[PDB]
């Protein structure tokens, strides 16, 4: 599963960016990791995957497998682009939490796809 | 060209990792950027792109467009995985140069694909 290996590498990339405070980049890598993980399911099934977004691919996948609502919810958060809070701790705290959340979401999607691939 | 925008973002990611001394990750991002750039050509042509590697996609592209030898050469370098030199300056210098090279190669491929897309 080339797409799965690449998903896991993107996740590790995200986690590295997170550790170093690069919250924007962690978000970006997380989106890519989730995308690649879902494509790995399409590749195993021999089916064409249309679209760019994680919501696109999970929606298509829903015709064949049950996709938990919370994963679609996470996907929609990951799909969003990677100010009224003050500079310093308020902004950095918000960004750090947001980036951790998105990394966790990508990881969740990866592990769901792993669970699916283990069974098909 | 969603794939092209994503290629350019991967390139920026690579350059960010390079700036911070993350030479391994810069290599990884460069591979992804080059892959996405070539896929953007397939998408515009409406053709299916088989494979994982940049050499895979450039080889397929050769049946339709002339691909300069030096770009295939760069692609093969980018395709490689991301010790007898001493720790410290010798190793870091080698790694820094190698990562700069790979980032430049990905950029070259991106700009070639841009030039192609501008004309088709």
């Amino acid at each position: 599963h080339h797409h799965m290996d690449a998903a896991k590498d993107d996740l590790e990339h995200a986690k590295h960016d997170l550790e170093h405070g690069f919250y924007n980049w962690a978000c970006f890598s997380s989106q890519q990791a989730a995308e690649k993980a879902v494509k790995a399911v399409f590749q195993r099934m021999g089916a064409q995957a249309w679209g760019y977004s994680v919501p696109d691919f999970l929606g298509e996948l829903s015709s064949r497998f049950e996709i938990p609502e919370e994963l679609m919810d996470h996907a929609l958060e990951l799909d969003k682009a990677c100010d009224a809070l003050p500079s310093g701790s308020p902004r950095n705290r918000y960004s750090r939490i947001e980036a951790e959340r998105l990394v966790n979401y990508a990881e969740k999607i990866i592990r769901f796809c792993e669970d699916l691939l283990s069974r098909i």
